[PDB]
């Protein structure tokens, strides 16, 4: 949904472009905690 949309995600974490909301990075983020995945896995 917002990956392409100045979101991106590379191997062990994701980046958005500034002004963008970190809510991906976040819910990845807690998902590869969860998970004991890594964010570049996870989709947003």
């Amino acid at each position: 949904k917002y990956y392409g949309n100045g979101v991106t995600c590379g191997k062990h974490s994701c980046s958005v472009d500034w002004g963008k909301a970190t809510t991906c990075i976040i819910n990845n983020g807690a998902l590869a905690w969860a998970t004991g995945g890594h964010q570049g896995n996870h989709k947003c």
